[PDB]
């Protein structure tokens, strides 16, 4: 089929336009990937798709171990077969850094190299928010050249950017977000990302129902399995604004915040704001304990895993990087007293160890973000010290700036209701055995 895929819009688009899809698909494999390292691997794939539209495919594997950008352990694979790289998963960027420039940087920039321009612009694009699926990529980019290229030949400049913008803000919005949703996707893999997104929702809106909420975690996790990969047809834009109606009629009447994100003037602008809203004051109701009983074994159900995800989240004052990640060895735990010859006494056994695993996590997670949530940056740091000193007696104004400077970073990066998972799931590691 394929064997026949990459010469069919090889020969439909032709070199050039093939070449640009290229740039892109590339770009998006090596987020950590120069401008002239992906220009080069693309120059040779587009240059063998040419000819062999196998033998020269070897060419490249040998010559990588380089112009060629390099996947994290490359090195290994260079041992050979040989072909253990088209197996190294790349790992998502979770820090974009693109800046639009002003637009006479644009026209100037394309008047002078309208090749080079188009290229710098597609592979920045594509590194920084190579998570979106191909199709919303390709698309946004080929819009956003069409604009720049129209634009900066018109009559008017500065008024055609103005109304060509404005035409494109909801494609633009559609493809970073997508960036973003898809990127916590593909970190957690959908069952992770099920139950994060269950449990960001139940921190948003502790007053719910498990029935209010499970339907919506649900709902985006199908959404983002269907919808991040998509090599030409695009389906983020046609199932997006489904979802923010069933986001708002479940929650919006539960919150005030969420009633106002339903009166966005586009279903990308309510998504967004409820996207953002933070982790609202949990009501704290009583402790609820581990799932230990049977009922957890449903393969067809997570019925009694999510009950308890959700009452844990909003009971317990902890970002979901950390919930996500200690749930995730707690439920796998529990789940293995279910194919075993006496589950009720594999239960009652397990069940005391991980309590008491659980609150140690859990209690060293609040004692990272203590004081974090409920303040202003700068208060915050504030507190932090009066924390920090209190705690080290004998420390100097400069051990304590240190501490200060490493803790609140790492607050500001893995504290927050929306923290990068790949980023935090390290440094979580790493702060847990601190202090
Ligand atoms: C970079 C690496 C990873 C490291 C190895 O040493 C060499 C290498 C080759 C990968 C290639 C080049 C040949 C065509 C392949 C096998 C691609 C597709 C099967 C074909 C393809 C190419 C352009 C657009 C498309 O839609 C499809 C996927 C990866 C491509
Ligand atoms: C460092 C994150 C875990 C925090 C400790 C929580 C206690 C969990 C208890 C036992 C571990 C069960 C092993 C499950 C394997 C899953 C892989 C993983 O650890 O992420």
């Amino acid at each position: 089929y394929e064997k026949n895929k990459v010469c069919k819009e090889f020969s439909h688009l032709g070199k050039e336009d093939f070449t640009s899809l290229s740039l892109v698909l590339y770009s998006r494999k090596f987020p950590s990937g120069t401008f002239e390292q992906v220009s080069q691997l693309v120059k040779e794939v587009v240059s063998l798709t040419e000819a062999c539209c196998d033998t020269r495919t070897s060419a490249l594997s040998a010559k990588s171990c380089s112009p060629f950008p390099v996947h994290p352990g490359t090195a290994e694979c260079c041992t050979k077969r040989k072909l253990c790289m088209a197996a190294l998963k790349h790992q998502p960027q979770e820090f974009p850094t693109y800046v639009e420039p002003t637009n006479d940087e644009i026209c100037e920039a394309f008047r002078k190299d309208p090749k080079e321009y188009a290229n710098q612009f597609m592979w920045e694009y594509s590194t920084n928010y190579g998570q979106a699926p191909l199709s919303l990529l390709v698309s946004y980019t080929k819009s956003y050249l069409s604009m720049v290229g129209s634009c900066c030949t018109s009559a008017s400049p500065t008024v055609c950017f103005l109304k060509e913008r404005l035409q494109l803000k909801h494609l633009s919005l559609l493809t970073t977000l997508s960036n973003r949703v898809c990127s916590q996707y593909a970190a957690y893999g959908e069952k992770k990302s099920r139950l994060s997104n269950l449990i960001k929702l139940a921190q948003k809106v502790p007053t719910a129902d498990l029935e209010d909420v499970l339907p919506l975690a649900e709902d985006i996790t199908n959404i983002l399995s269907k919808c991040c990969e998509s090599a030409s047809e695009d389906c983020m834009a046609k199932e997006l604004p489904e979802h923010t109606v069933k986001l708002c009629d479940n929650l919006s009447t539960k919150n005030s915040k969420f009633e106002d994100c339903c009166q966005e003037k586009t279903a990308m602008d309510v998504f967004v704001c409820t996207y953002f809203m933070p982790a609202a004051q949990l009501p704290e109701l009583p402790d609820v304990e581990l799932p230990t009983n049977k009922d957890v074994c449903d393969p067809g159900n997570t019925k009694v895993m999510d009950k308890y995800t959700f009452e844990l989240s909003r009971r317990t004052h902890l970002p979901e990087v950390f919930l996500s990640k200690v749930l995730e060895p707690t439920l796998k735990s529990l789940g293995e007293c279910c194919d075993v010859e006496d589950s009720t006494t594999c239960f009652n056994a397990k069940g005391p160890l991980l309590k008491k695993e659980l609150s140690s996590f859990i209690d060293k997670g609040q004692e990272l973000c203590a004081d974090y949530s409920e303040n202003t940056f700068t208060e915050y740091k504030k507190k932090l010290a009066e924390r920090l000193k209190a705690k080290l007696p004998d420390a100097t104004p400069t051990e304590l700036a240190k501490l200060v400077n490493k803790r609140s970073d790492f607050a500001s990066n893995c504290c927050s209701i929306n923290s990068p998972p790949l980023y935090c799931d390290s440094e979580i590691d790493a702060e847990l055995k601190n202090i």
